[PDB]
DNA sequence: TTTTTTTTTTT
DNA sequence: TTTTTTTTTT
């Protein structure tokens, strides 16, 4: 409980440290403030988890990083910082652990990323063969990756050198040769994937993001064991989302396919039976038992097929959400006997896999491990939807239910989709109960200064021991930045986004001609609605690093050395440049915003949560639209000021902030800043 | 801090002192103690103090006082810790009474463990309910029924003591002899009652098994952080400590089996009676009969591999050398730590399902979910244990059992961590801001190490070890007496040795020189076995078992007082705290060397870990140990200036042997006689 | 009452 | 080096 002499005299030894690691170290009062709650957290003295609200720069990845490793060592626990995307994995990974492992030289830390993001070797080589084709019949049905043209083959020949020149590590993100969605797709299906995953279990601090954390938490495979893990959810008020979208449970229901699944799977059983029978047999596994199961199940999906095609456009790609989550009777009842079958099924795959996994006929045995491997993941899928299908509720919020008729190969597939609207009630099975101790931080924890909502969409609690801590800001924006609204003509509606970007360009424009400031960001809310800026300021895309162009990070390094050469540079970007990134004085005085960023609202989850919050009488726009959007502003803003030597203006395209009701609630939330209006030029749209 | 206000104040409360013991004679080291005690309680040097003070300086003064000082200035409970029940009986009838007339606003209680409590319904059964004769209708029932008639009036006098407010419910607190079989049918109202005082009490006066207990199951004290503590008799923490650490689960395979039948039906029920809104996946049916069988399979394959080493059918026993257990129990042993830890956190979930949450069903739902709480609670920690390879540096005992209950056999499965320093760590010396540590044997070979190693206690914690000195003169205030006893108190020698002690002492009793003494015994077969000699003298003897300890101290003190010769006889319980200034006792006859039993599997793992250290067993476990209970004996003696008298110690081997010099030189210099013994007529 | 539109990650 | 069974609790 009590935290330990060695433990708080390691932490003020280190804290210390820092400030002669930092040569212009300035004593921050919420850094200290967030050491302590930390410790205290971490070590178990006070409570089960924290959730920490500290303003933007406050220094709280050395607030928490400092206590996280100290217990860690002390504890022989293994401390895992999680944030919101791989930029700012990169961030910690190359810039505030390296520079914290220079006051802790034995420091063994590593980033930790989901496999899709590490490229195949198979892929690689094949990809980088410099006498690559025919259009050879043969070819077409032995479609093993071709490299499309010469000067892709030359990409794959560099990186694959850079792999074994050791410079590449096998993460998309991690090299500076520009790959394709495409060519991704085609390179990511001993290898960099397991030699990077090896790393988690001698390191003391595993950098990961917060899907990998969900998958992680899931999977049970991929970090150490919940109850030897100290968890940092950096950025922490993307958690419900991002735990929303990885409980989202799809699976295809197509009836040919299905019972040909089904097919396969009773003639894997039996022959499991005759080659490598168990001791006690599985009353499912009897022939006549297991297709009588599996007809059942088959005749279930089939009319379930029936009834879904009766609400879409036969023969055309099709979607149907069921409003509220209410399914009709009928629909209902099918799903919750599929629920029952499928997991026996699931069950019986199980324990199939685990009774051949033991025997470890070595390679006989080996595919048929890898079979009933695939047969279980499948069967896992089914179970899951089915039984998300049959809840009426889930966190005290409906289930969102639509199916899909999808084409792949020409053909049509017939999929059904679930997602929790709320998830609390997940996370206090998969983090909030399972991890002794997690610190839940960010500078945009509150809403309304309240920890009300974060409270309602994590599943936090005070009477669970949570504790809810919001520091101050030690900065004073105003000696030190002004806000810029320019008065442009247009609000950037629906209608104008054309005429918005060509104002914005021009304003953008005459700043670059300025020549005040060599450190510039511009932050946009959409890939569009950038594109679509760049195609105004061609002619200056020499000084552009523009997210895509490059991975995100090497974009960022790229910009330090620039402006330290006192070099004019411009970083363009989106979500991951508008949110933690770190950029010192000179190397960020002026940063563009192209809009509030309110949510898309389309989704059938984010519709059919409109729909249920009307139901209980709450505005759609003020519980699901406003807070993101004051969210994503304060971020936006946020990356001004990163010190007390931090200098230069946050410009801000969106008329609205004073020109609709909203605008006075979301200048409110952010630092007091003095507010200019400069006047436009003319926006000539192309 | 220590401020101005409590310094002066803990100075006039040892003011006042002075006039209630006009006996009184100025003592340097309890001052010393006094004002240590009160620095670290404070908060104002470090974090323990582990502080020896010699036998009789006044130790019990010297922290009580600061303790309720401080306790009181602020709003916390000082907690005062004994090492048996009469210990705790003398601190609360004699101690913290003379300085409540000081402080006639103090508020002060015991706490005891549940089992030394009666069961007012329980009694009333036995006292109101006519012996029942053999019928089939009163067996199948099994109510409880006094045995006979004698029994029958016995629990009703118990009970009119009870309803009278005669008898506070506690075993140690009533003069009408009860057995353990009666005692068993008797406890589980007054523990209430007692748990009720403490909330409110200023001073709480515990032993040291319930406060390792209330240490892991967080409710027979408040909160750790309103706590001052205080360990009198420190010197017996770690063993305390290991012995309640020690963890056990039954392993039987077909009660296994039955368990977990029992565990997946009712799991079911709750389903599909008070479903949960959220459905844990271990409690889908195909998931929790899948982990069932798994585990069930785990438990007969131990229970196989246990077999093989355990004589046939029969009650036995098998200990692993070194803690270390063959590979393959090893795997089983972490397997079942995972699979009995995922059951426990599944029945805690539906127990606080079904309780958040039909009264009269549910209820007793409730009831089988606390209990299977309890099972898989009690099998997890066991597992967990048991897949360690070390705990606090050292092995873990690891053992099996096989017992014979109602004519069937019990596996049970033993795990006890041979060092405990580190759990002692997270369950006190982390958890109470401020603890003293005191007792008359701290160090062993001159320094702290011995306790360091065993308790945890570090400076680099900042606790603080002290050593204070003795006031008194023991070399001008008394005699160790060392007959010449013509056997050894060793084993093939016993009874021998016994009637020649009987005879020398019945040679000190018939001088008439000592009006009160003291009668200490290694062992009740020991002390049974020399009653048998003196049985003629019986009117004059106070015998352990006979009465509640300090209920025979209290007539012991009577008796000297109206100067009538009396002699206390026991064990352990006379052998430390028990103070017997002057008059009341100026004669101690001490039995043997007390060397520790070297017989359990904890002892015996222990003994070969240090022998794979390259440690001397018999230096680590037995030598000091019996060094530590030969200074205490022997201070029973001197409590006083003024104090006056002779310990005779009957084991020559501190003559013979060669760890007799050390023995000696660890007491306090006395001079030694050796008289002549009477013949030993063996009875 | 109000109002709003497409980022990021992993399975 | 040589030792041998008290006490208390969930
Ligand atoms: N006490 C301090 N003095 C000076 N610079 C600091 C101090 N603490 C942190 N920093 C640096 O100031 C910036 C703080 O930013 P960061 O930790 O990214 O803030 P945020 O809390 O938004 O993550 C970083 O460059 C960090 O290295
Ligand atoms: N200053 C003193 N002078 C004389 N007797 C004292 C003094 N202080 C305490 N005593 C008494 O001496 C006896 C021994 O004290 P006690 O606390 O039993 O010693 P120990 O340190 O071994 O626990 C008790 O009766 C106590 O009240
Ligand atoms: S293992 Fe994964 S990465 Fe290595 S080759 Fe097979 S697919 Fe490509
Ligand atoms: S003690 Fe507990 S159980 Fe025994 S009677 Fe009083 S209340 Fe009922
Ligand atoms: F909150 Be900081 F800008 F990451
Ligand atoms: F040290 Be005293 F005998 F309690
Ligand atoms: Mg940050
Ligand atoms: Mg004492």
């Amino acid at each position: 409980m009590a935290l330990t002499a060695a433990l708080k005299a390691q932490i003020a030894a280190w804290y210390k440290a820092l400030q002669e690691q930092i040569p212009d170290f300035i004593p921050r009062a919420p850094q200290r403030q967030m050491i302590a709650d930390v410790a205290k957290t971490l070590a178990g003295e006070e409570g089960r988890h924290l959730a920490i609200e500290a303003p933007t720069g406050v220094g709280k990845t050395l607030s928490y990083l400092i206590p996280g490793i100290a217990i860690a060592r002390e504890e022989q626990k293994t401390l895992v910082v999680s944030t919101a995307n791989v930029a700012l994995q990169d961030q910690i990974y190359s810039k505030d652990l390296p520079l914290l492992k220079k006051i802790i030289p034995d420091l063994k830390f590593t980033a930790a990323f989901g496999r899709g993001r590490y490229v195949c070797p198979r892929n690689l080589t094949a990809l980088a063969s410099t006498e690559p084709t025919q259009q050879d019949l043969l070819a077409f049905l032995d479609d093993e990756l071709t490299p499309n043209n010469q000067e892709e083959q030359k990409r794959c020949a560099k990186l694959k050198g850079d792999l074994d020149t050791y410079k590449w590590d096998g993460l998309r993100d991690h090299t500076d040769i520009a790959i394709d969605d495409d060519l991704w797709r085609r390179l990511s299906t001993e290898c960099p994937f397991f030699v990077a995953r090896r790393e988690i279990q001698e390191a003391e601090v595993v950098v990961a993001n917060h899907a990998l954390v969900m998958a992680a938490m899931e999977s049970e495979a991929v970090l150490p064991d919940p109850k030897n893990l100290l968890l940092v959810l950096d950025e922490g008020h993307h958690l419900p989302d991002v735990a929303r979208d990885a409980l989202e449970m799809s699976a295809e229901i197509t009836a040919p396919w299905y019972r040909l699944q089904l097919d396969l799977f009773t003639k894997l059983v039996a022959t499991c039976m005759e080659q490598f029978r168990p001791k006690t047999i599985p009353p499912l596994a009897i022939p006549e038992r297991l297709n009588a199961h599996c007809e059942e199940l088959y005749e279930l999906i089939a009319s379930l097929n029936n009834i879904l095609n009766l609400y879409m456009p036969a023969g055309q790609e099709a979607e149907h959400r069921f409003a509220m989550g209410e399914l009709p009777d009928e629909v209902l009842e099918i799903c919750q006997r599929l629920a029952k079958l499928t997991e026996m099924l699931r069950g019986l795959a199980e324990l199939f896999l685990n009774d051949l996994s033991e025997k470890t006929d070595i390679v006989r045995l080996h595919r048929l491990i890898l079979q009933m491997n695939r047969a279980l993941g499948m069967f896992e899928a089914q179970s899951k939807l089915w039984r998300l299908a049959s809840l009426a509720q889930s966190s005290g919020a409906p289930v969102t239910k639509w199916a899909t008729r999808e084409e792949r190969e020409g053909q049509l597939h017939l999929w059904f989709h679930c997602v929790g609207i709320r998830v609390s009630d997940q996370l206090e099975r998969l983090l909030w109960r399972s991890i002794p101790h997690i610190i839940v931080t960010s500078a945009t924890l509150r809403s309304l200064n309240s920890f009300s909502r974060l409270q309602e969409m994590s599943g936090l609690k005070e009477k669970a021991g949570d504790r809810f801590v919001a520091l101050d800001s030690p900065f004073n924006h105003c000696e030190q930045g002004k806000i810029v609204i320019p008065r442009m003509r247009v609000e950037p509606s629906i209608d104008n986004e054309e005429q918005h970007i060509a104002e914005m360009a021009a304003f953008f424009r005459e700043q670059v001609e300025s020549k005040k400031h060599l450190g510039m960001l511009v932050l946009f809310a959409s890939g569009r609605a950038m594109q679509r800026f760049l195609d105004y300021v061609t002619d200056l895309r020499l000084m552009l690093l523009v997210q895509g162009d490059q991975p995100r990070y090497r974009l960022v390094e790229l910009h330090r050395k620039r402006v330290a050469n006192g070099e004019r540079s411009v970083l363009v970007g989106l979500q991951s440049f508008a949110e933690g990134l770190d950029l010192k004085g000179d190397l960020l005085s002026q940063v563009h915003i192209h809009k509030i960023a309110f949510p898309p609202i389309d989704s059938p989850v984010v519709i059919t949560e409109g729909e249920w919050l009307k139901s209980l009488n709450r505005y759609p726009f003020e519980v699901q639209s406003l807070p993101s959007a004051s969210f994503n502003l304060i971020q936006q803003v946020g990356r001004l000021i990163r010190s007390h030597g931090c200098w230069g203006e946050v410009v801000i395209y969106d008329k609205r902030l004073l020109t609709k009701n909203y605008g006075k609630r979301l200048l409110d939330a952010l630092p007091v800043f003095p507010i200019e209006q400069p006047e436009v030029p003319e926006g000539i749209v192309k």
